[PDB]
């Protein structure tokens, strides 16, 4: 009876999305915090573990998975008792996938890591124009995602909410999501507010927050 | 058959490409030339709303994202798994190595600088950009270890994903092979598949286009 191991911290989205789809499936695991800021991702005993020293991290019995979008697609695969988080049927495994590949990218590397490396970690007290234009370019792109849909990928709930929840809940760290403007995406937050182990998520993304606001910048 | 539009320069596009070819699965290939923008003409819109290539139509089905795009083609279409594994363990290779592609290697290293020179008419590249190029290669340099693959022993959509980009980043940064000995020889056993030319013409269209936007680096 395998229970898995998590590396992690909470402030980081990609453990908290990691965070949420445990919650989603009910699965008991172990979690293990490797403290970043504690430059513990570069420690001798962690880069054995993973080469690339990032979090989350997942050890299922013998197999290591990194990346949340892995993680979660491999959870769901392995330890859902249903497929809804992440439906069998390829069309729409393609786009839980599609969204799950845009927060990697669009979301995350572009507009979330660069901003918060600049200013947790460089110590910068201004930052460009574009920096602020990658996230409103992120906030325009989701709210068209909704359609007449409720979810990011489809009607359901699925790992693509969870991936982009724990990004969006941490950009507005940096830029409010206006509610006029983004009705839908307002909505979708909203919804996920709701569920009853939303704390996974919020808990760190308001330590995320915390520590954006403690270190103010100009554009 | 199955509808792909795309124009070979873009790496994701290749990426897709290579794939279709190597499934064996034909389709019709429509160009949109991003240069025209032709990605915002009301009817793409309509298709994506994102506006980006590649995308896919499959019968009434529609794919965007090279990533998804690969691993639902060989899933659907393969003849067995060995391009994108069913065991769970070696799928979670392989899609952390093409997650990893889409955002350490594609949004931070190429598309940043590619969108500055390309299409926004910059010609000062800050050196985080080429530092965002050396990362990935001494990140991609340590997936080898043993294996001749970068998501295990045989050749899967990943290695796709990676060689589209890392093609298209040697317009920047040349892989310097004493450096770099693993990712050169994988570089040069991909160069051998019989229809490698799906990404070489593109590459080199896209190298074409790097030099003839000449471009100084900025920063000690
Ligand atoms: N997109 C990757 C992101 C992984 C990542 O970059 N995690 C950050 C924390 S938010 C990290 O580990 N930074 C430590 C480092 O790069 O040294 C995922 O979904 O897991
Ligand atoms: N994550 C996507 C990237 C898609 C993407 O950014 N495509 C670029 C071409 S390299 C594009 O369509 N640019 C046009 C635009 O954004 O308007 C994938 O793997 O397909």
């Amino acid at each position: 009876m395998v229970k898995p191991i998590l590396y992690g911290i909470d402030a980081s989205p990609p453990v908290r999305a990691v965070k949420l789809t445990l919650a989603a499936l009910q699965l008991p695991y172990d979690y293990k915090i490797v403290n970043l800021m504690n430059k513990e991702q570069h420690s001798e005993e962690y880069l054995k573990k993973n080469p690339q020293h990032t979090v989350p991290l997942l050890e299922d019995g013998d197999a290591n998975i990194a990346d949340s979008h892995a993680i979660m697609a491999y959870l769901v695969s392995k330890y859902g008792k249903d497929d809804s988080l992440y439906p069998k049927d390829l069309v729409k495994r393609a786009l839980v996938d599609n969204r799950m590949y845009f927060e990697s990218g669009v979301v995350f590397a572009n507009a979330l890591r660069s901003l918060a490396k600049m200013i947790l970690f460089l110590g910068k007290t201004e930052v460009p124009q574009e920096r602020i234009d990658a996230i409103t370019e992120a906030y325009d792109f989701v709210e068209a995602f909704f359609k007449d849909q409720t979810y990011v990928a489809g009607n359901q709930l699925t790992i693509a909410d969870f991936s982009l929840i724990s990004s969006i809940s941490s950009l507005v760290a940096f830029v409010p999501v206006d509610a006029a403007k983004y009705p839908k995406l307002s909505a979708w937050i909203k919804r996920l507010e709701q569920l009853p182990y939303y704390a996974e998520n919020s808990t760190g993304a308001q330590q995320f927050v915390a520590a954006v606001k403690s270190k103010p910048f100009t554009v």
